C-alpha cells in the first residue's frame, strides 16, 4: 500500500487527483476520500483550488480521523516561479492555502520556465508563450534549499524526459536526488523506457491521467476512450471489477503510484477497491500491448520552448 522513497519516507501507492476539481466540490471530495481511506492527495497551485482542498484536510485533522504524519500531501511549482528568488514564495503560498506547515513532496510541474507574472501562460503580442531564461539546474538548487529550510520533506519532478533527469543526476554538488518523476501513463501511453530508466535510478514513478483524463478541456473532440475500450472491458468483466478499477490496478502492479481524479463520492469509493485483486501476467502483457504513444498532456503551446520535454524519445 506504500512505496519507499529515497528520503526514507513512505508514499501511499494510491492518491486522489484534483486537477479540474471545482472549488465548490473538492472540499467534499477530499473529506470523502479521507473517510474512505485515501492518505495521499495530489495538488497544484495552477489548479486554483488549494484553499478548498486545505479546508477538507483541516476538518479531518480537527476531527482526528487522521494524524498529519499519516497524510502524504503533494503540490507542484508552476512554470512562472522557476527563478531562484520566487521558488520559496510559491511554496509558502501553497502551504498557506493548504493550511499546512510542510509538504511531503514538492514537484517541478514542467521543466519549462515562463516569464514571471500573474498569467499562468504569459503571451507576447503574437500570442506565443513567453519563456524565462532560467534553466533546470538553477530551479533544482532553489528546490533543494526548501528541504534544508524544513518546508518540504522531499522534492521531485514532473514531465521530465530521461536526459532532463540525467542532467539533475549529474549536477555538480547534487545534494538531494529527485524522489519522484510524475508522468502521464495508461494503456495507450505505457512509458516502458522512461519507467525502466527512473526505476533503475531509484526514482519512484507516479502515473497521472490513469483513466485517460476523460474530462480534459481539450477536444480529441470525440475519439479514443480507455473507459470504453471493449478489450479493457473484457479484462474487467473477467475479474468482476469495473474498467476504472482495472486501469488503476494496472500501474500498481508495475510498482507505480497512481492518482485517479474524482469529485463523485461513489467513484472515489469505487477507485479505492483495488487492493483486493490481482491482474494475471497475461492481463498485464495484454494491456501493455495497447500502447499507441497517445498523450493527453502535450503542453502544445510550448513546443518550441528550449526545455520542451517531448521531442526526445523518452
Ligand atoms: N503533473 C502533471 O502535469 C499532471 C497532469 C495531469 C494530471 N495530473 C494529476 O493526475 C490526476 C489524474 O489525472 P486526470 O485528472 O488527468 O484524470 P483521470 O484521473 O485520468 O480521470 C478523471 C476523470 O475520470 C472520471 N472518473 C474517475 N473515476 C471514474 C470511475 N470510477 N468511473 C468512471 N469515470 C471515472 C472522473 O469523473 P468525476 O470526477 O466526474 O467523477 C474524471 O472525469 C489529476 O487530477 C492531477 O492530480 C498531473
Amino acid at each position: 500500500s506504500r512505496l519507499l522513497l529515497n528520503n526514507g519516507a513512505k508514499m501511499p501507492i494510491l492518491g486522489l487527483g484534483t486537477w479540474k476539481s471545482p472549488p465548490g466540490q473538492v472540499t467534499e471530495a477530499v473529506k470523502v476520500a479521507i473517510d474512505v481511506g485515501y492518505r495521499h492527495i495530489d495538488c497544484a497551485h495552477v489548479y486554483q483550488n488549494e484553499n478548498e482542498v486545505g479546508v477538507a484536510i483541516q476538518e479531518k485533522l480537527r476531527e482526528q480521523v487522521v494524524k498529519r504524519e499519516e497524510l502524504f500531501i503533494v503540490s507542484k511549482l508552476w512554470c512562472t516561479y522557476h527563478e531562484k528568488g520566487l521558488v520559496k514564495g510559491a511554496c509558502q503560498k501553497t502551504l498557506s492555502d493548504l493550511k499546512l506547515d510542510y509538504l511531503d513532496l514538492y514537484l517541478i510541474h514542467w521543466p519549462t520556465g515562463f516569464k514571471p507574472g500573474k498569467e499562468f501562460f504569459p503571451l507576447d503580442e503574437s500570442g506565443n508563450v513567453v519563456p524565462s531564461d532560467t534553466n533546470i539546474l538553477d530551479t533544482w538548487a532553489a528546490m533543494e534549499e526548501l528541504v534544508d529550510e524544513g518546508l518540504v520533506k522531499a522534492i521531485g519532478i514532473s514531465n521530465f524526459n530521461h536526459l532532463q533527469v540525467e542532467m539533475i543526476l549529474n549536477k555538480p554538488g547534487l545534494k538531494y536526488k529527485p524522489a519522484v518523476n510524475q508522468i502521464e501513463c495508461h494503456p495507450y501511453l505505457t512509458q516502458e523506457k522512461l519507467i525502466q530508466y527512473c526505476q533503475s535510478k531509484g526514482i519512484v514513478v507516479t502515473a497521472y491521467s490513469p483513466l485517460g483524463s476523460p474530462d480534459r478541456p481539450w477536444a480529441k473532440p470525440e475519439d479514443p476512450s480507455l473507459l470504453e475500450d471493449p478489450r479493457i472491458k473484457a479484462i474487467a468483466a473477467k475479474h468482476n471489477k469495473t474498467t476504472a478499477q482495472v486501469l488503476i490496478r494496472f500501474p500498481m502492479q508495475r510498482n507505480l503510484v497512481v492518482i485517479p481524479k474524482s469529485v463523485t463520492p461513489e467513484r472515489i469509493a469505487e477507485n479505492f477497491k483495488v487492493f483486493d485483486f490481482e491482474l494475471s501476467s497475461q492481463d498485464m502483457t495484454t494491456l501493455l500491448s495497447y500502447n499507441r504513444n497517445w498523450r493527453v498532456c502535450a503542453l502544445l503551446s510550448c513546443t518550441s520552448h528550449k526545455d520542451y520535454p517531448f521531442h526526445e524519445e523518452f
